[PDB]
Parts: structure tokens; sequence; C-alpha cells
């Protein structure tokens, strides 16, 4: 129904790009667009990247020195420190704007209210579903990628014409897929990932070897070869994505499907609550309170449990071993 | 503990025959083949003979492979090797006054399904590994893990063997090889298969459930997020080559603080998960489970895939494939 | 939705392999016989077949039947049919292009315990009758209900089948036949036996359990209020003719707030035990508790007739029917 | 395990710098400068200046003083030490090449609150003494424990360093000193500021309030038996010379036996207290409560100061002291 996957690049024939940030993120989204012929502008703070910038042609100027030359641009820097810049350069210039966009790349400091445009200003969503370098490994063979949109404020009447536009110009399509959603659902599963099935991962893993050691008399050195120091999860993942989540498992034997499948419903009824209670304490804005208050008092239990998991019994362990093999590690 | 050579020469006069041609077959036999070694290969005479026999090597049945030679790789899988042993080859092995006989995967063993007789040295080699990639892998020169272990020893070399072979498959000297019991492995092997599978795909199926259904989120959006993006197939790759505490510094700290935030706030739960699924593996009340399902007909085992393959996951996940142009079955 | 007609020309130039003779493959046979069909009946050879034969039908083996016909009514249990398609059957049916496999009970398909090739179509005809008394009722004219489902099409004409079939079997014009799968046959089929069967009978137990040894009651005048009597008929006839919220003005209002004050009052408890005993059902795991039995000796079904036919009730029971003249046990 | 003596050495040839002149400071400087060494004050200018200018030691400005010498004793509090490193001292340290920077209470490193660069080295010199009396103790010439620590070495010699400070401060030899680190410093000194400090007033609070309003007694004797007399002084000073289990032979048995059967009869429940008191504070889930309450306004703090000191208990023992002559509430 919300499926979209064409949409022309007519209205931006005329109209200037302000491409903000160059991290891992700008140098992909402004180059797919450079040689697009657009004219695009790059804005940032001056560092290894601007002189990198410098070498590639781009009209970096200062930040509000782009955000009064150009008519659109895409904010392409962390949910964290947006708030700072735009409470104190960049906001206090758009009243001097009467008809201008703003696109965002991850909806963190919308859907929570932690930043808010004024009125007479058009808001977007553009989110690549993709690792992002990803995309240069594949822009190249002209096979786009997955992205997201939505909107916040419509005080123009073409807030879509741009959206749907903006994707044809980064390399997502025509080719790719194009998904119709707002930010109050993009913050939620970019985040429902980053709560709920990696930390459960990685406290099992924990769990499975806490008890296959210290509990059941197993050498250290072959608890972790079975987890995760071989090609299970490296290709697991791969099956998973190209073939079918419940589709790969013919591959392997009765014995790995039998044991899978009667304890995944088995245990259904107790990551449903885990996650219930999980988006719940998203959904109202629970947690914006607890990361924007750790930010201000120093990042006290960031540092700690750093310090917990990199000084644990599985780490210790485990940096020995790959000391044994011969990886790129600490 | 752990072993990182030991010489092939135990196993210059002596015959092995490697069963099984399948997906470990062919690497295992093959590897052997271009290190010198003379041997043989036993199956029935199917699809996989066909190329085997293609392939110059002296494929025989089975109890003909087995009064040939005094060693072999028993490289079948966990299920059928009951009825292969029971039925045809142990009752030659008592007209063995000396032999060898190397496992693969220690389920039929420490659960007692399988009881060699006491005039024979058991053994084991399990690759920790992919399967396929160890070829490309033996091309390289660059070896790979395996695990070691020892059920009965009747001619104090069960070792000088088992160290010997390692170092014929293409895993030493280049790897490591470790060593362990097979009652150590079929939990190893089983509690992977156990615990951190499903608890992983019983989380998307219900943080899609509750996404689609409670908070009024697109579908084709729930799938793109969590497991049909690059992002899966890279957090392994990161995960295998840098540490599973030391990727973490490429993300963000919004991704950093939630997840370390919630590991500690639940290893007190997935803690009393798996204790519960431990003591029912290693009191062997699983094989008990699954030797009963293989003689009733496989009853619940066909419905949970006519669950899985007719959800309301996997139908609008079928469909966005067809959406990007990925099979479907 | 609702089907009330077919053709019957689908089979009709086509043989039909009657598969046992027991009390409901003689129906389904003769029905067809009257209605002038090339029909033959395999079976086992026993005093079903001297019968049979005296009957006029043709008798052949059971391998040497099925390849006669073109399609099949296997009319045996949904315990011994395993054996009999493992067995005999199975091999033979990839000697065939084009078959049928008509089943009664799905018992056998929707749990997986019988699993047919990809070049034959597969159908279920269940009569929801009493059975005997279609016999009773194609003396008068008038049908009875059926159900139909497939679990396998590759002729494209399943449905063709299956839909002319019933019309052959006395069921229809003048019944219904109602559109289901296998799945939710042996479910329906299976819920009456484990719901409101037992629960009927496990309350007479206790119903006399607790007037004789706690109230000090007559035994012989405890039996005579619950199911010595036919009034149970009086419910199951007036259900059936009027509405089983429609029987009750017949009786008085004594009888009737009592009912409707504890019917509200208990179905959030009845709601609980079929709700377990229907996901004990649908995830198969009653076939592993079925299947597990015929292979140990029949231990538990021996001896839980030896509790009932010898526990308090039945043994005061037998007593009161030699004290009236039925059927005492033989 | 057990250090008791090391060089001075490693400190001559090289100026100290003391920062903080506090109700510390000065014990730690003028012991130093009773020693003959180079050392520096630097302070903010108040009462405690003009003191310390009369004292005769050189006052610098404090970017002054740390940018003279080559180490520092920073003896300010746990509480605006983050200030002071944020804004005046940090972006002078990377203007040097061999530096240290010795702590005092190291709640201020352990939970990364302060985070000192790499070209530095960190360490840690606690009194564990009431402080004033290492001047009553210093005129004796008997030292005084202390704890050691690192977080940071670039030296190789981060312990000739630590280890001979602790000679110059009237700690050893004579004394002894102890070897931990920053997390276990703080632990310590924040679980006994957790667990038996108010469990102790949490129940004399509860033996006074049940005296009085549910079993009748005289207000102006509950006091005299808890808290008014200097007999927890006699079971302090006897618990510092005798033994914590050997002081209890000067009590009686009728005082010995209620003791014991009792301490046990607790010690599984106070072990929960504290089991989720220190899993609290290793996980640095303090200092996000205590860095929150100074940026409020100190809301909460001001309002249990109100209700402790307009109590029940607190209001008949303001006057008893009245009514004896020691210091009443200034
Ligand atoms: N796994 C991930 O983390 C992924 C994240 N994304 C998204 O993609 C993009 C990531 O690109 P990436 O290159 O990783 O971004 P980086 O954080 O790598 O670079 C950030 C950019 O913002 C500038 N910047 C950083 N901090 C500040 C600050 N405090 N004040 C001002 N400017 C600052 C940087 O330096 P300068 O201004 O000098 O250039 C740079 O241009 C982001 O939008 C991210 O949300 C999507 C997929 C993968
Ligand atoms: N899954 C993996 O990647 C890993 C596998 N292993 C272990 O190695 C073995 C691999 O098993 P798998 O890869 O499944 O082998 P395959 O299923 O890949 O191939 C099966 C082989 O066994 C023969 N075979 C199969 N069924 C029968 C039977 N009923 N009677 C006789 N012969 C039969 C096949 O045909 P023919 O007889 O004609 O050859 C073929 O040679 C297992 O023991 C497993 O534990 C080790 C590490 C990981
Ligand atoms: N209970 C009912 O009233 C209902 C019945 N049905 C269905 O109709 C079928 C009725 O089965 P049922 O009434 O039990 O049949 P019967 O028990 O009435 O008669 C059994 C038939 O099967 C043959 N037979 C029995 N055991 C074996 C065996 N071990 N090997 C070979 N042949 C055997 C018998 O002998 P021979 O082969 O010599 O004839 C006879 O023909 C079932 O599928 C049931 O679900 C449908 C609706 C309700
Ligand atoms: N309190 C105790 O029971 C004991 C504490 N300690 C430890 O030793 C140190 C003692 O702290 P404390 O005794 O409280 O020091 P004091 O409160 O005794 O004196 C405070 C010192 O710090 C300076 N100062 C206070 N506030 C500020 C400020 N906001 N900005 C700048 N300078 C300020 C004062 O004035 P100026 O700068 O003008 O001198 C004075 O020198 C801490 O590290 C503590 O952990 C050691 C033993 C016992
Ligand atoms: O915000 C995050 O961390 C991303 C995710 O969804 O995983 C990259 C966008
Ligand atoms: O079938 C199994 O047991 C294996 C596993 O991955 O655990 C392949 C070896
Ligand atoms: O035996 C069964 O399964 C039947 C039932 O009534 O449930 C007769 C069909
Ligand atoms: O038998 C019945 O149904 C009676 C009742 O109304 O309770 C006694 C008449
Ligand atoms: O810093 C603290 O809190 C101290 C304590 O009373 O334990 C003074 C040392
Ligand atoms: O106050 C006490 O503890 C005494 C006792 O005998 O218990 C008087 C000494
Ligand atoms: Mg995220
Ligand atoms: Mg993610
Ligand atoms: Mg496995
Ligand atoms: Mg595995
Ligand atoms: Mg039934
Ligand atoms: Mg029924
Ligand atoms: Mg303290
Ligand atoms: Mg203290």
């Amino acid at each position: 129904d919300k499926t979209v996957l064409d949409a022309n690049l007519d209205p931006l024939k005329g109209k200037t790009i302000g491409v903000i940030g160059y991290g891992n993120q700008g140098r992909v989204q402004a180059t797919i667009m450079r040689e697009n012929g657009l004219n695009v502008i790059v804005g940032n703070v001056k560092d290894k990247y601007y002189e990198l910038a410098k070498k590639e042609g781009f009209e970096v100027y200062e930040i509000d020195e782009a955000v009064r030359r150009s008519d659109v641009a895409l904010l392409l820097i962390p949910d964290e420190v947006m708030k700072e810049v735009y409470e104190k350069k960049i906001a206090p210039v758009l009243q001097g704007k009467k008809e201008f966009v703003l696109d965002f790349a991850s909806g963190y400091n919308v859907a929570f209210g932690l930043i808010r445009p004024p009125k007479s200003v058009d808001t977007i969503m553009v989110a690549p579903r993709m690792v992002g370098e990803g995309i240069m490994d594949l822009h190249k063979q002209g096979k786009g990628y997955p992205v997201l949109l939505g909107v916040k404020q419509d005080a123009s009447g073409k807030a879509w014409d741009y959206a749907k536009a903006i994707a044809k110009g980064i390399g997502a399509i025509p080719g790719g897929i194009a998904v119709i959603s707002s930010f109050e659902e993009e913050a939620l599963l970019d985040l429902m990932s980053e709560h709920t099935w990696v930390p459960i991962l990685f406290g099992a893993i924990k769990a499975c070897y806490d008890i296959a050691v210290k509990e059941y008399g197993v050498s250290p050195e072959a608890a972790l070869l079975e987890f995760y120091a071989s090609g299970e999860l490296a290709e697991i993942a791969r099956l998973i994505a190209e073939e079918g989540i419940f589709n790969q498992m013919v591959h392997h034997s009765t014995t790995s499907q039998y044991g899978t499948l009667t304890r995944m419903f088995k245990y259904y009824d107790v990551v449903r609550r885990i996650v219930e209670n999980e988006a719940k304490y998203i959904w109202d804005g629970s947690f914006a309170k607890e990361w924007s208050l750790e930010q201000q008092a120093g990042y006290p239990v960031f540092y700690r449990l750093w310090e917990l998991a990199t000084q644990s019994e599985m780490a210790k362990a485990e940096k020995e071993l790959y000391k044994l093999l011969g990886r790129k590690v600490k």
C-alpha cells in the first residue's frame, strides 16, 4: 500500500542543497548527489574532515553561511549534538527564511521534542537502512537500497514532492524501495533494536560461558570457538538476509532444527514481557530523560560499564586466544 | 592447554577410510588426498557416489572399506549413525584385533546411544568452521580450529593418532587444536542451538508483533530495520575479527549506552533460562526427547514449520523480497 | 462459505476404490452402488469379507484395488492407516500420473504422520453424523452434513472432485457441505473428546462421590437422578431440534435460573481448561503422546479401565441395572 | 601486600604543589615543610589565604602554581574538583611532558567524572585517619595508615613516587601503607556512609519512637541510655585498642549473650541491605544520583535536614542539653 519506488527529480533542478556534516555519512549522500549533477555545498567545523573535504572541490563554508546560501540541507550530524548546533547557530537564522526545508537522518531529536523548528518551515526524514559505506560498494553497480520517509510539518503543500524526490538523488531509487513512515516510528525501530535483541544476544553468550566454565568444567579456549569466534554468526546472517529467516534452516540438520523451534515458542512469552516493558519506556519519552541527563553529569555510568565488560572473565580469556591465533585485535 | 603441532609419522603405513561424502566428507577427504595418504571412501551408491566415481576414489561398500582399513572417519550425521553401527559395521569390529574410529560430533557417544567395544580406540575431530570455506582456507594455507577427545583407549596412543590426524585435514600447523571430551562438545554444540539461537528469533518475532499490532507501524518498514538490511551481516564480521566488546566504538553512544544498561539488566534472566536448558541436556533428557520423535513419525517437527511458515511475519516478508528480487519458498 | 450442490460427472467415467468395510465403509459403499457407479471393495479377508462377498461387491487385495481404481475412500481408522500406507499402498502410488486419496478423519495428515507424494491429490470427506442413522436416512431421502478440505492439488480440480463426491454418498443435495481443512478437521474432532466429554463424566463422578460419602445419600437414588434416566436424551433431542438456549422454556424457572447464574460464573474456568487443551493439540503434542502409547504396549490405557470399571460408582451401578433388567455388563 | 618504607629522593630535586589549604591541606603541607621541602600553596584568596600567608608559605594562583611545580596534591573536595579541572588546570597540563596529580579521594576518577590526559601520571594518597589528630600525632612521632593506587602510568615510576610521597606526610616509617585502587577507594569510603552509619541512626530513631509512643517511657530517660552518654566512645575506644570481638569480656554476660544471639539472627538481612547498596555504587548509579542534585538546586538535601531537625526526637533532645549545659544548637 505505502510502497514507493519512483519519483521525479524535477523539483530540485533550480534549488541549492547544503550538505551538513562530512562524517562517514556525508561523504556518501553528497557524492552520489554530486555525480548526479546538482549544485551542492558543504558545511562543517574545521578539522581533518574539512582538509579532506577541501581536497575535493566542495564549496565548504561555515555552517550558518551555508544555511543562508542554500535552500535545503541534510543535517547529517549525530543524534547527540544536533541540539546544541540548532539552538546556538542555525535556528536564529531560519526566521530569516520564508521558503526552506531541513532534512534529517535520525529522528531521535524530533519525535521526542528535543528540537522544535518553526511553522514557516518544512521538516522531513530520509533514513538509509544500510551500513552506509556498503552503499558506495554497491551504488557503482546501479543497484539502490531502502530508505524511510516522514513528515512533521508541511507549511508549503509540497513536502512529499521534496522527500520523494530527494531519495532519487542519493542512490536509493529507482532501483530499490522507499517506505513511508513518521519520525515517531523512525526512532522506535532504530532504538528497539539497540535495546531488545542486541543485548539479549550478548547477555546469553555471557551466560552460556559463565555456566559452561564455572559450573560444568569446560576449557575456556573451546567455549569461545563454538559461540562467537567461528563463522556461525558471520554466515547465519548472510543466509537470513538472502533466503528467509524461517527458510535458511533446511541447510542445517534436524538436530539443529528441532531444538530451535521447540524452544523458540517456549520463550516467546518471556521476551514479549521484556519488549513490551522496553517499548513503553520509549514511547513515553522516558529514555531521553535518561540519556539527556547522562550527558550533563559527565558520563559516570557509561564510563563504568566499559570497565566491567572489558575486565570480565570472558574478555580476559578471549583477548589471549586471539593472541594465540593472530587476529587484528586490542 | 593447547596443541599446535604433531607429527604425521604414525599415519605413514595405515589406511584411512572416510565414510560419507557430504558437506564435510569431500573436504576432509580431498585435503588428505593431496597430503600423500592412501585413503578410500565408502557410501551407498547414489548421486554423491557418482561424482565420487568421477574423482578416482576407491568408493566401495561400507563394510568392505572396514575389513580393508584399520582406521576410519565416520562423517555421517548424528541421526542415522546408530542404524549403520548396529546393522552394518559393528558386527565386523569384533573381527578387528586393532582399530580406530574417528567421529565428528559426539552426540551419539556421550549420551550412550552407541557403545563401541573395549578392544577399540575412540577419538574425535570436530571442525569448528562453516565447512565449505575450509577448502578456500586450505589453498591459502591458513588452517582452522578443531576439538579433540577420547572415550576409550587400549593402545596407549589414542592421542598420537588424534593429534596427528588434525595435521592432515588442513587444521594445523597454522590454526590451533583444543583438548576436550565428547561430553563437553555435545553440550557446546547443542546449547548454542537452544539458548541464543531461538531467543534471537524469539525477539524479532515479538519486536514485530508489538510494532505492527499495538503501536501502529508499517510492516514493510519493521523488517527493513531488524534483519532485512546489511546490519546483521556485518555485526558478526566485526564481532569475529575485532572483539565482542570492541566493535562498539564504531557505533555511537546512543547505541552503546542503551545496549549495556540493558545487558546487565537481563543477565539474571537468560542465566535463569540457560541453567534449565543445560540441566535438561547434561542429564540426557534431550536424547530421550529427540530419539522418540524419530520413532513416532515426526509429528511435532512437521507442525512447527507450518506455523513459522504461515505466521503473520513471514507472510509479509515473503512478499517484500518479491519486491526486491530474491527467491521464495 | 456454504455449499449445497455440485455435479457428479467428474467421477463418472472413472472407477472408485472403496477401502475398508467397517461400520462406515458399508454406508458410503452401498449408497454409491445404489446410485449406479462402478466401485470395488478392497479389504483384508475376515468376517467382513465373507459378508462383503455376500453383498455382490468385487473384492481384490488392497494393493490390487487401489491400482485398479482412479480414486479411493480410505475408510480405515486413524490408528492403523500409517502401517498400510507405509507398507502396501504408497510404494504403488508412484506408478500413477493422476490419482486421489479420499480420507475420512485427518488425524493422520494434519499432524504429518503420513506424507503423500507430489503427483497426487488429497481431499477430506467427513460425515458429521451418527453414521448408522445414515442408512436409516437414505431409506428416507434426506441427506446430511459433511466437511471438505484439501492438502495438495496438482490437477486444478481438487474441488470439482470433492464437491462432487459428497453428492454420491447421500449428503447433497438435501443437506449441506462445509469448507474446511484437515488442520481444522482434527481439532474439532478432538476438542470434543478432550474438553466437554470428560468434564461431563468428571462431574457426575464428583456429584456422586460428594452426595454419598459426605452428605448421607442412598446410592440407588443418586444414579436415578443423574444418568439412569433418559432425561439426557430429552436434553439432547431438544438441543438438536430447538436451540441450545431455547430448550429451557420447556423446563421451569427454578431450573433456568440456577443454570444461567452458574454458566457465566464458570465460563472463565472451562475457558482456561480448553485454552490449554487446544494449544496441546495445535502443536501436535498429542500425536507424540498417542503414537508412543501404541509402541509401549498400551500400559496406561489398560490401567484406567480397571479404575473406572472397579470404582465406587460403577460397582453400585452394575447392580442397579440387575435390579431393573437392562443390559448388565456382558 | 604490606608496605612499610620507601625512599624520599624521587621527590627531592622536584617541586611539590600543594592545592587547597583546608582542614587537610595544612596537615600534609606543614609536615612536608617541617621535613625541609620546597613546596608552594595554590589557592583562591580568602581567610584561608591570609592565614596561609601568615604561615610563611608561598601562594600563587592555581594555574600559576601547577605550572611552577612537578607534582601536586589536589586537596580540594570531591564536589568542586570537576569545575576546577575542567576550567583552569587541565588546559594547562597539555603543556607538560612529565607530571603527576596526587588525589585524596577517588570519587572523581573511578566514576570517570574526570579524565586526565595520556602524558600524565595519576596516583592516590588517602589518609585513613581523623586528619586533625595527625597533628596531635606528628608532635608525638608515630605515623598512621594510608592507601595507594594508580589509574595510569607513563613513566615506569608511578609507584616510586607514590611509595615515596607517603614518607613525607608523616605516614611512614612507623605506620603502614596499603596497596589498592581508586575503584576500591571510593567503595570503602562510600559503603561506610551508606550502610552502617544510617542503620545506626535509623535504629535509635526507632528505639525512641517505640519506647515513647507505644510503651510509655519518659523522653528524658530514653536518650540518657542510647546516646546522651559517652558509652558509644567506651565502645569505640575499646574496639580500636582491643578487638571488635574482644571488647566484650569487659562487659557482663547479660550484655554478651543478647548481643551474639541477635548478631547472627540479623546477619542475613543487613547482608541484603548491603548487597543492594554496593551494586548501586559499583555501577556508578550514585554519581548520577549525586551529580544531578547539584544541578537542580539541592532540593531534597534541604528538605531531609528539616525533617530530622524538626522531628520528635531532636525536639526533646535539644531541650535536655539545655537542662545539662552542653552545646545547645547554635
Ligand atoms: N552504525 C552507525 O553508526 C551508522 C549510523 N548512520 C548515520 O549515518 C551518518 C554517520 O556518518 P559518520 O561519518 O559516522 O558521522 P561521524 O560521527 O563519523 O562524523 C560526524 C560529522 O559531524 C562532525 N561533528 C562531530 N561531532 C561534532 C560536534 N560536536 N560539533 C560539530 N560537528 C561535529 C564531524 O566532524 P566535521 O564537522 O569536522 O566534519 C563529521 O563531519 C549519521 O547520520 C549516522 O546517524 C547510519 C548507518 C550506520
Ligand atoms: N553442519 C556443519 O556445518 C557441521 C557439520 N559437522 C558434522 O559433520 C557431519 C556433517 O553431516 P552433513 O553435513 O549433514 O552430511 P550431509 O547431509 O552433508 O551429506 C550426508 C552424507 O551422508 C550420506 N547419508 C545421508 N543419509 C544417509 C543414510 N540414511 N544412510 C546412509 N548414508 C546416508 C549421504 O549420501 P552417501 O551415503 O551416498 O554419501 C552423504 O554422503 C555431522 O556429523 C555433523 O555433526 C561438523 C561441524 C559443523
Ligand atoms: N465413529 C464414527 O461413527 C465416525 C467414524 N468416522 C471415520 O470413519 C472411519 C471409521 O473407522 P471404524 O468405524 O473404526 O471402522 P470399523 O472399526 O467400523 O471396521 C474396521 C474396518 O477396518 C478393517 N480393519 C480394522 N483393523 C484393521 C487392520 N489392523 N488392518 C487392516 N484392516 C483393518 C476391518 O476389517 P476388513 O479390512 O476385513 O473390512 C473393517 O473393515 C474412521 O476413519 C473414522 O474416523 C467418521 C465420522 C464419525
Ligand atoms: N572531611 C573529612 O572527614 C576528611 C576528608 N578528607 C579528604 O581530603 C579532602 C578534604 O576536603 P575538606 O576537608 O572538605 O577541605 P575543607 O572543606 O577542609 O577546606 C576546603 C578547602 O578547599 C577550598 N575550597 C572550598 N570550596 C572551594 C571552591 N568552591 N572553589 C575553590 N576552592 C575551594 C577552601 O578555600 P582556599 O581554596 O581559599 O583554601 C579550603 O582550602 C577531600 O579530598 C576529602 O575527601 C581527608 C580526611 C578526612
Ligand atoms: O541509530 C543507529 O544506531 C542506527 C541503527 O538503526 O542501527 C544506525 C542507524
Ligand atoms: O548439527 C550440529 O549439532 C552442529 C552445530 O552447529 O551445533 C553442526 C554441528
Ligand atoms: O474417533 C474419532 O476421532 C471421531 C470423533 O467423534 O471425534 C469419530 C470421528
Ligand atoms: O425435576 C425438575 O426439573 C424440577 C425442578 O424444577 O427443579 C423438580 C421439578
Ligand atoms: O570522603 C569521605 O567521604 C570521607 C569519609 O568520611 O569516609 C572523609 C573520607
Ligand atoms: O547498659 C548496659 O548494657 C548494662 C547491662 O548490664 O546490660 C548496664 C551495663
Ligand atoms: Mg540507533
Ligand atoms: Mg541497528
Ligand atoms: Mg548443532
Ligand atoms: Mg552452532
Ligand atoms: Mg475423535
Ligand atoms: Mg465427537
Ligand atoms: Mg566517606
Ligand atoms: Mg568514614
